[PDB]
């Protein structure tokens, strides 16, 4: 997509050499923002083929609130295997905070239900927020949330969402981060009888790994194709009742897939 | 400042009519970002005179962690009086979360000490974060935090900070929000033997109140003046030992002050 390739070029041009926790090198910038008008099309990167199978299962899994990887394994989704313990546990990552944020007084707060009802009853609200950044729970998490905090907004019948992503792997992660939250906005808008607005992406440490440079150069040589279209095949009774098969992408004509590694 | 006036003009041009919780009208946009290179000068709005007295006391008060307004009243700082109860209490707002975030297991987490030591020991970290958005504590707060979440970053000997502000009163609040966090970056950089980098400001619901329109039109007719310079007159032994008198602004030649109201 235009904004995505512009980000990649910016990191190339302006990024500074910066290492990650393993010692693996990157080029990094701090602070960036992009906006995707969801009525223009579904913002799935076209300059390489991006598969959404794991991303859809992951989002349904987040929304279900159980952080054991059993559901992912039931569907042969393996993207959290690296972080899970022998029993398949991850600690109180994403879904536990979205659905059952623990409080000092022993309650567990369902932020997703909170937001859905704010959107339906008080759409002007300036505090329609979900946070995964539960400071007390960070140490028990397999890793701290990268997509940490998000806010919804309603105007002129349209639902928008802004994500704050503290750390972003531009090449491997970001295409998927965009698609995941764009899907969530479509699901929430359907459930609230709203049209889709903008997905606004905001980054903190936004980086290209040094061993993604060949891939980045190739991708920047390609012209974006028309955005595809998301089809939701059925309207479920709530935000918690979506199924994998409810989602189809039409009109997706990407350039070929581009593989990239990780260090250990 | 250029970026500030550009934001104001954007809200004028592109903002949509949107009411707040009291029913007071605004023009609103969702999602914006600005960057202030702190080596260029201290980013204090010059197109109207902005007083920093209350803002400096407020920041020292945040850093001290006690949310009773007694310290503010000791200095005749009245900007939190509206929200305080008969005993001067605000509930677990800002400073309580910065210095003593309560956890389910009964601990209280000092996020400011955490960050200072991350900056000194693990400056490459992508999770140097302070959050005020303690979901369990929102209901006891006098109001939910507007400046909700911030992240630090180090590269090339320079400390940067990004703020996520969920709700922003562009005319009355934003000049002060910018100055408060810019001061904090200077204080933290001094304590970590770092130079100052960028303050990156990110907004959610970013709005101009309808009864600030006369003022906005006047302000947009003025040309920004050179940025002033922050002087820290003494290096304290830690981030918790700063005093009001340690701070001076030099070279501040603003256009006259512009008064603006609020509804009740």
């Amino acid at each position: 997509m235009k904004q995505y390739l512009e980000l990649m070029q910016k990191v190339l041009d302006e990024g500074t050499q910066k290492n990650d926790r393993t010692g693996t090198g990157t080029l990094s910038i701090f602070g960036h923002q992009m906006r995707f008008n969801l009525q223009d099309g579904f913002p799935l990167v076209t300059t390489k083929r991006c598969h959404l199978r794991s991303i859809i299962h992951e989002l349904l899994w987040f929304l279900q609130g159980d952080t054991n990887i059993a559901y992912l394994h039931e569907n042969n989704v393996t993207i959290w295997d690296e972080w899970a313990d022998e029993n398949g546990d991850l600690g109180p990552v994403f879904g536990k905070q979205w659905r059952a944020w623990p409080t000092p007084d022993g309650r567990h707060i369902d932020q997703i239900t909170t937001v859905l009802n704010q959107l339906k009853n008080d759409p002007d609200s300036r505090r329609i927020i979900v946070s995964a950044w539960n400071v007390g729970e960070l140490d028990k998490m397999a890793l701290a949330p990268c997509h940490a905090f998000f806010q919804f907004y309603v105007a002129d019948g349209k639902l928008s969402c802004q994500l704050y992503q503290r750390s972003c792997d531009v090449f491997l992660g970001l295409p998927f981060n965009i698609a995941s939250y764009a899907l969530l906005v479509h699901m929430m808008a359907q459930q609230c009888d709203l049209e889709v607005g903008d997905f606004v992406w905001t980054g903190g440490d936004t980086h290209l790994y040094s061993n993604h440079m060949d891939q980045t150069h190739l991708q920047l040589s390609r012209e974006p194709r028309p955005l595809p279209k998301l089809i939701i095949k059925r309207k479920p009774e709530s935000i918690f009742d979506y199924r994998f098969e409810d989602f189809e992408i039409e009109g997706y004509d990407p350039h070929p897939g581009i593989k990239a590694p990780v260090a250990i």
